[PDB]
Order: C-alpha cells, then structure tokens, then sequence
C-alpha cells in the first residue's frame, strides 16, 4: 500500500496558513536580497529573522576541449625527376604536419619535359600542398551539456541553509520554499565555443564547426587537439600538371586557397558573440556568469511562519550505494553508463532518482522504483574528464569511490 | 457587449477560499501520486477523497521517415573502345543504382592508346563510379514537430477525470487545477534522428543531415526512402584519364572515397545520443518517454473544497464543425492548411480555437473570433501521414469526417 | 547598511490579504479580457472596477537584412586565340557580375589547335563561367535577437496603466501583478528567414544559409545585399580543355550546374515554414504576431483590493544618464558596446540595470551596483540600424541623445 516517492521537490501548503509570498521576475545577472522580521500579528512579542540571499545565475557547460584552431597559408610545390619512382625521392613538404601529395608517375613525354630529360613514360612529377605560417588563433570547446543555476541561502530564525538550485528546481525547507523557473536559448548542445584570447571577456558561438568532414576554409578546418599533432583538413580541389616543351612540369591546384580563419573573419558579423564574467575553466568544464542583463528568470518564495510545510518528498526509506561498473566515455556526446548497486531498506518500494556525480557536480540521473533489498541501477551520463570518478549518488549522499570512463575519439 | 473567450485554460480563485496548494519541481521521467482525505476543519464529519495521479512526461514527435541510411564502398572502373560512340557499349556499372559516368569521347591519340588501337580522335574511354557492398546501418527521421505532455488523472469525491495535459497547459475542473510548466531543449525541429538498431534503447541526433545537397561522405549521403530506390549522393571530385604509349587508358577519380557512415563513426563522440523508453512508432510519428532524469518540469496543483473555481473559459456558445477542403502536405515542414466551416450559435461572437486533429492527436490550431452564423476558418498544420484524416475540432468535439493531405517530396 | 535593488520585478504579498488570483494557460495568438466589480464582502457599498486587457503575443526580431536571393543559370563559354596573352583580349563574360575565368596560357599544341593555328606554346584558351537569367526569388534576413511580448493594460478603479510586458517579466502596480511565463523554440539566433513574396502570409526558416563559404547550389548562394552588387558564389569544380586535331579547344566544367534555389525547391518539404500576421518591417527589425495556435504561455494575475502590494523594487535612489561613447556595429551578431555616464544620488549604492535603447526598443542591458556619485557603465547590445541612436536608459528614463554604431560587413 505505501508508494513513497522523493522525486517531487516542493511543498503542500494551506493558503490561509501561509504568511508571505514573494513572486517576481529577476534579472539573470543580478543577485537578490530579502530581509524581514516576521512579527506575530500582535498577540505576541516574538519575532523571527528571515534573510534570503539569491546569487546571480551561473552557467555550467560540460565540454570537450578541441584544442586550438589555426590560421595558416596554403603552399604548393613541384618536384620533378626524369627517372625513378616517386617514392625514391624525399620532398620538401615531407616535414609538414599537414601536407597532401599528388603524383604523376611514369608519365614523362616529349612536350612536357625539361630540355635534359629524354624520358617517355618515366620518372615523376610530384605535387605537394602543405600548410605553413601556422598560428593558433583561439581555443575551441564542443558543448556537451548546459545547465543554469543560482545559489540560494535562506536563514529562518536560527536555521540557515545554502543550496545550489538548478533552474526549474526548488529549494525546500520546513518554513521556506524557493522555486526558480526559466528558460534560456542562447547556447545549444553541439555548439562550438571559440575563445580568441584569454577570453574572459567573451567568445563566439559556431553552430557549424566541422566534425566528420573538415575542408580547408571551414570553421574548425585546422585543429591541434593537444600541444603537438594536427587534425588536418581535406583539400578537395584538383591538381594539374602544366606542360611545355623543354620546360620542367609545373603543378597547379584549383581548390580554395583561403583558410577558414580568414573566411570567418571576413564575415565575422554573421556570427554570435557572448560575454562572460568570473570564468572558471576546469578539465572539460567551463563555468561563468553571463552578464547579459536582457535575460530574466522567475522566482517564487513562499513562507509559513508557524506550521511546517508538507514536504512532498518526505519518506522513511533508506538507501545504500556503491559503484559496480562503467562503460562509455567522458568528453563525449554519446556519453557513459554507470552501473550502481543500490540497497533499499525500511520501505517495500521507493520511487527516487539515482545520480552519477563527482565532487558535487552531477552528470546523469535515472528515475527508478527500487524494491526492498538489492537493486541494480544503470545511470546514463555525459561529460567529465579523464580524472573524473563518477560515484553513485542519492540526494546529497554518495558512494565511497567512483569510476573513470574511457577517453573519446580513440 | 459580451465577449466570450475560451482560450484561457485556468481558474479564478479567492486565496482565502482555497484549501490546498501543491507546488513542486518533478523529475520529467517520474510519475507522481497524491492521496488525501479532505476533512472539514472540524465542524463536520464529512470527508472528500482526493486522488491525483501524474504520469511520466511523454514526447510526441511528428516526423518524416527518410528511410535507411547506408554504408557502402565507392568503386571505379574504366572501359575503353578504340572505335564507336560511348553510348554504343554497355558498361558494368549500368546496373548499379548509384553510379556516375564521365566519358572521353573521340579523344584517342598515339600516346594514350593500347597497342592494337591506331585511332586518333575516335572511340571512347568511359569512367564509371559506382557504390557497392551496400548495407543499411540505420533508420532516419526528420523532426517536424515536438511536443511534450503528461497524463493527469484527478479524483475529487466521486468525480474522476483523466486528461493528457500538454506542457505549458492546465487541467481544469470545478475543484482542482493542475498546471504544468516547463522547457526542454534537447530536440529541435529539423533535427534528424538516427536509430541504428531496434533502437528502443536510443539513437543519435544529427543537426546537419544532408538535404538539398548530398555529397558522398556527408551524414545522410546514401539514402533509400522506401524498400527499393536510392537517393544517390553527388561525387564532386574530378576524373582524369591517365595515358601511356601502347597502354589502355586508366580512369582516376580524385574525390573523397570514404562513406558518410564511416566518417561519422570515426568521430562518433562529436554527436549527441538520446535514450528512449516505451517507444511507439506509428506512421510519421514517434512517441516515447525520455529516461533522462536530469530534466524537470514544474507542477502546480490548486484545490478548493467547497466553492467552485471560476472557470475562466466558461461560456454558453455552441459550435458545429465540418471540413471543407485541404491543401498542402503531410510529412512536410511546410505543412498543410485545413479549411473548416464553423457555425456559431447562442453568442454574437466567440473567441476560441479551431484545431486540425485526427484520433486525438492535434496537428494545428487557429485562434479566431467567430461571429454568429457561419464562419470559414483556415487551420495551418504540420505532420500526419497518407492515412490521416484531418478533422475540424473544437475542444474535444470533432467533425464527422476528415481529409487527407498530399504526399511530400513529389 | 542599505542595499537597494530594483532588478526584482514583482511583489511581496500576504496570502490572507489577497483578494483574487487568475492563473491560466493562454493561447499565444489570443487576446484575453477580464472585467469584474470588486465588491466589499458586504460590509460596504463601495465597489472597484477591475478591467484587464491582455493582447496577443508579439514577436520582435532584430535582423540583418541580407538582400535578395537569386535563381539563375550557370553558363560556360570558350575563347581561343592562337597568339597573345590571355589579358590581351576582352571576353564576353567580362560584363557578368558573377563570372569566373580559368586560362590556359601559352599552351597551344599540334593536336589541340584549329586548322589555321600553327602555334606551339602560344596564345590562350580562356574558359569563362558566368551566371545569367538572374531573377530575385526572395528577401533574406539573419536573426540577431528574438523577443516575445504581450501588451497588458490594467484599470483598477481610476488607475489605468498599459505596458508592453516581455515574456518572463511582470507588470507591477499597487494592486495588480501580471506575470507572463513561457518558452518558444520556433526561431533561433543565426537562423535565416526567407520571404518569397510580400510574405505577410509567411516564410521559410533556414538553419544553414551560407555565410563564410557560399558555393553554387547552397541555400543563399547568390545574394545581392542592396540594389546593385552581388556576393557571388564559388564554383568548386574543375575546368578541362578538350582537345582534337584541327579543332578549336572546348572548355568543360565538371562542377554542380544547379542553382541553390532549384536544389532547395526540389526538396522544399525538408524546410520549416512559419506564418505571420500584422507584419511590421522597419530597418533591421521585423515584428509580427505568430498565428500558430498550438503555442501557449502562462499568465498569473494577483489582485489585492485594500492593502498595497510590497513593490520589491521600490527604492529612493535617483539616477542621471548620458551617453559617453560607443563601439561596435549594428546589424551584427557580435554587436556594439555603449558606454554610459551614470550619476547616483540619495543612496550609497544601488543595484539596478542600465539599458541601451532607442524609441522604446531596448537592445542590451547591464546589471550593475552603482556607487553614490559618478559611474561609468558599459552596456553590450545587438541590433539596430544605421539610423539608430542608442541612448543610456534606466527604467523608462533615457538620456537626451543617443549614438550611432558602425556598419557591419565592412
Ligand atoms: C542508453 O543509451 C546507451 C547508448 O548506446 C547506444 O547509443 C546509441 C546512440 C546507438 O548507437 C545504440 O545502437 C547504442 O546501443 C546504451 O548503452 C550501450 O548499450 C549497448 C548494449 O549493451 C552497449 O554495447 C554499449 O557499450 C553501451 N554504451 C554505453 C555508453 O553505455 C544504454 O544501454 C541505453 N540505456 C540506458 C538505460 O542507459
Ligand atoms: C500560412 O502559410 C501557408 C504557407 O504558404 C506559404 O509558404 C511559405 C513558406 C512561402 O513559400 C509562401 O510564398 C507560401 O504562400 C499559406 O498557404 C498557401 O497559400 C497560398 C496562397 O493561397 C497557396 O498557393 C498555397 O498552396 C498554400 N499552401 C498551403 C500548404 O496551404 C497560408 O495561406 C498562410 N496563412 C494561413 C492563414 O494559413
Ligand atoms: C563583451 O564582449 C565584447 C566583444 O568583444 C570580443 O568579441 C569576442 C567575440 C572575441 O572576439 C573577443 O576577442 C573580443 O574582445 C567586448 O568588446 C570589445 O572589447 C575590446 C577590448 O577593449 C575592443 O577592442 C573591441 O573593440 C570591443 N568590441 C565591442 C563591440 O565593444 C567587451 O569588452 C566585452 N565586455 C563587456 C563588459 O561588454
Ligand atoms: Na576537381
């Protein structure tokens, strides 16, 4: 007969037994303070201090750091030999991290040879494209998850409690409820954020950063994921061997010659900037306060001075947690799955959520009806980094250890 | 003087004449149950059973099924003839559903002919690209419309009513109001959902699935919309005829050789997965429950035990409906328009909404001020399938027949 | 000790001292009217007229007008001369606004010359691509900012006040609060809106309109930003010179030949339409009412008849404003920054917002704690046009002049 459930975060109240309601639209980038002495209508001389502090909205973005985007110049060179396979000779572009070679092997002919080459169907004209004058222009981050929150502190008499409240969640206590409701549409999963400097200050949003095909000229075309090593772009144009009598062959390439950075800069007003304040970069995560004062969220504060609220998630159920296994990846839009062993006592069943968390950041949650005794719960999550130890959590309680997920893009 | 309006779904209340309020943030993937005996303060011995059941959030997506995405291999063949027009000969790739031929016609020459061909300016070198080793890898669906809802059942005494409540709509009865407020940003119109298996389980979101230009290597490059017949990708590279004395010409192609499926798999962590539970595929529609427990919505429940709420949409107006005509398409982001003949009586005017619906799914709505007598109302909608009969509807009332829209992509 | 803050738009109330609450979900495209006489419970004969009018939701989009998109035909011509540099001769495509020339200079040869040309390594074969049969097919607009609002008028007794209330903001007066809460996901920043006619009526949303690389065949490939002058697309295919003995060379081009307009039309159902009503185009801004009756927002109205609400933003602080400087651009996703000189009196500090506005449209806001005396406040904004004079504003108060930002895409 009982069907305990703690997935409802909020309260039951009787409107005539409720003393105060604050309801307002608050600038997202603003804090809010409320202080009041709750006095007894005047049948008493007993007063309760109420002190509420709401902090500015914070955004937390789980990301994959993509490394640096580069500007560069596309260069073309020709190397001709009258005799010998193309691989017999070393070419100047061989040291270039990003090069692309097209060979014309065993194709010498009378009207396309230098004066000293009498070869026909011999040797090699090698054409080499390579990037040079490389310079990093910014750091790029792929958005995996976006969350907004406000830190909320409530003092009611001598009770004082602070909590980070996610947007569209509620702060719940015996005498005070604080609910935050809102929506923001600035950032999307899969967007790529580009920071051109120590871009505290701000950055750019790219909605079409190249992924499965990067061609030279694309946003994101030339990337270095870590200090050394490039992900090189494709060069989709064609080579031609230009021929003349008594003349060395000359390679031509008819594709785009202008880097993605230059093409983006040339139409920079087509792209959306954002600003940041009090940035915090950690591995695969960025947190900041967006100073855009045009954005607002909705705050509702309900206070009952005498009778307690009915906490809609109240229950006698008791949970023990440990991690069992993990699969999947950090830094990945596909994500990981954490398997948890969860013990339920003091209730035949309990509808609740089990979360994958590390250091008070949560990366995933599974709603589940647990049965008395042991339960196996799989939690899907996204985000984290190589050093993350994802723990199985229930409310503020977590297991004693956590597990690492695998690296993405292997 | 009267200006009846039923577009407001909700209630007028007097806070001192209201007995109970539940206000909370609920895990989207969780149900919620509230049961209570409403007793008379103690001036009576009369109690009313209140029983509220809120079901897990469901997503309903109107889609266009795009068929299967394929992996495959790009092959190149050459066919040379010393004499004759290129069309005089049948080539091996002619049976390939996806092939592309480039001809060098009447271009034979001394330094590019096999030993037995003395032709000059004759015959044909035919170059043929074709896809083979084709294998379907997943089913793709273009998102047309996204809607979220929760089924809400309220028993108040012997009154019992269940309704599917859309997110950002309200359940309204004489004694109980249930409002659901929320926002989700996981899916967008125009996204393409890819299911790799019986992907109950989950799938991938693609934000850049090819549409007006599909090149080989793109996400979505090789599609079969129905069982037989391909939408073939473009091959944007160039052919070359490689020549040698006393040698048959050899075709070369310098474009990308790697399928879109392989390119996407090679950077799969760049893409966003989603999970599903209790999937229901119907023609051009998918419904499921998203098990992502990180998502929440806001629930407000208001109860008055004695005096009825003031139903803000209450009115004496009476409506008769029939379909008149339709234009436009199902399975289309452009959509259809249903024309309805709507008769108003018992009111000089009535501000309301007329909807296009089939089997309790609604695909479009028009807010309108009707005048006494006959009215012509055009309703824009999107979604449905070839078997849909779109009816003109008002509230829960619909016309006696419905109409079919036309097929998309003709 | 005081910490005045006017960034909270709303009220403090005591639920037992509140007389009326209206709470409902309203069709976005519908107006709403409430009229009532608030009578004194019956201890009096004094009645207060309450009259609330809520207008249909309006969308306001700050845009950059991109000019007209064109359909056209891609044509190819050859021009051969036996002798002379390619630049020595004028070619037919030279007058074409969008043309692309590939030259084969000093490459004549025996098996590729007309009968009257004995040249070897001389002259020129010039290949010219050009667009012709150009026709504008629609007007395109890049979305910079999206905002929704409703005009709200409240009469309470002889007090009458009308205000445009942004979605997720509140109307605040002594006796009536009106809060609007909602979310819409139809349009996104960076989307491109295409109107094919006087498209009052509607248009199409493009999520991938070309920007930093436009190739022929892309959505947005051929644009004319203003009356005269094209932004021409790239032609990424290859030229070939087809050769025969005693024959003039013939240029070939192997790239896509089909315009972006034709490719988009051929799969038009892949794209999302929207409808409009009562459109208003101004420079770099479009406003309309979306007639999509499937969309709803949430309205809460709270009334206290006797005791005033506690206005949570009430304060004694006084502000003087003037513009100081500006940098950045109108019509730009990167935006501008307006620097304001702001004088605070009657308070040691004041937490508030300073806005950049022109003619009652606001383009940006900065939340700031001002100190008594002079303050310098930088406000980031987006939108506007060449004729905008951005003023520094606080609430409904603005400075005496405003400043122009610079043009984008210089
Ligand atoms: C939630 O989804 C994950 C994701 O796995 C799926 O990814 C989709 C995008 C699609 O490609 C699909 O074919 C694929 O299965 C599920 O986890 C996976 O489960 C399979 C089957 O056991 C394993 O082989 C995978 O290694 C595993 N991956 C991860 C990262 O865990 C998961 O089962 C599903 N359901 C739940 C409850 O989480
Ligand atoms: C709502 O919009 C539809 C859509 O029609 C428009 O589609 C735009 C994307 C754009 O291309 C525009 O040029 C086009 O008109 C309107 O319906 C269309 O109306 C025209 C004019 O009568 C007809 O020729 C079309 O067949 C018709 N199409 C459909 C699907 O009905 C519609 O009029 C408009 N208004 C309302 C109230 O629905
Ligand atoms: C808010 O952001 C603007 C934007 O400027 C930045 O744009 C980013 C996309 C990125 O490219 C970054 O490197 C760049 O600085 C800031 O304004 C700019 O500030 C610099 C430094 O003084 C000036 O050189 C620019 O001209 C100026 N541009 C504009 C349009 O004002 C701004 O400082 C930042 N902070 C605030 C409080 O607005
Ligand atoms: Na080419």
């Amino acid at each position: 007969t009982p069907v305990w459930n703690d997935n409802a975060h909020g309260v039951g109240s009787v409107p005539m037994h409720t003393d105060l309601e604050l309801d307002f639209s608050l600038t997202s980038s603003s804090k809010y303070t409320y202080r009041r002495k709750l006095t007894n209508p005047l049948e008493e001389a007993q007063s309760i201090d109420l002190h509420i502090e709401i902090e500015e909205q914070t955004i937390g973005v789980d990301v994959h750091a993509l490394g640096h985007w580069f500007d560069g110049r596309l260069n073309l060179k020709t190397s001709f030999h009258c005799y010998g396979a193309c691989t017999k000779y070393e070419y100047p572009w061989h040291t270039a991290k990003c090069h692309y070679e097209r060979d014309y092997q065993y194709e010498t002919s009378h009207g396309c040879n230098p004066s000293d080459c009498p070869g026909v169907g011999t040797g090699c004209t090698a054409c080499g494209l390579y990037l040079d004058q490389l310079k990093p222009v910014g750091s790029a981050y792929k958005i995996i998850t976006i969350r907004y929150s406000r830190r909320v502190c409530v003092q009611f008499g001598e009770e004082n409690l602070c909590k980070i409240i996610d947007m569209n969640d509620c702060f719940v206590s015996r005498h005070v409820k604080v609910c935050i409701i809102g929506t923001v549409s600035k950032f999307s999963q899969g967007d790529t954020l580009l920071f051109f400097g120590p871009l505290e200050g701000g950055g750019l949003i790219f909605k079409h950063w190249c992924t499965s095909t990067c061609q030279f000229g694309d946003p994101g075309d030339i990337m270095s994921p870590r200090d050394k090593g490039f992900l090189c772009p494709e060069f989709p144009g064609s080579f031609r061997k230009k021929c003349n009598f008594a003349t060395t062959p000359i390679c031509e390439y008819d594709g785009n010659m202008v880097s993605g950075y230059k093409k983006v800069m040339a139409t920079i007003d087509s792209f959306q900037s954002f600003n940041t304040s009090t940035m915090h970069f950690t591995d695969e995560r960025i947190e900041w306060k967006d100073p855009d004062g045009m954005l607002r969220d909705h705050i509702n504060i309900l206070v009952t001075k005498d009778i307690d609220f009915d906490n809609l998630g109240e229950n006698p159920c008791k949970i023990g947690l440990q991690t069992s296994s993990i699969e999947g990846a950090w830094g990945s839009g596909v994500g990981f799955t954490l398997t948890c062993l969860v013990s339920l006592t003091e209730c035949p069943t309990f509808l609740t959520s089990i979360k994958a968390c590390d250091k008070a950041i949560c990366y995933g949650a599974e709603s589940v009806t647990l049965t008395r005794g042991q339960n196996t719960v799989k939690v899907s999550g996204k985000g984290g980094h190589s050093g993350s130890t994802f723990r199985c959590c229930h409310g503020e309680d977590c297991s004693q250890i956590g597990l690492h997920a695998a690296a993405p893009h292997l």
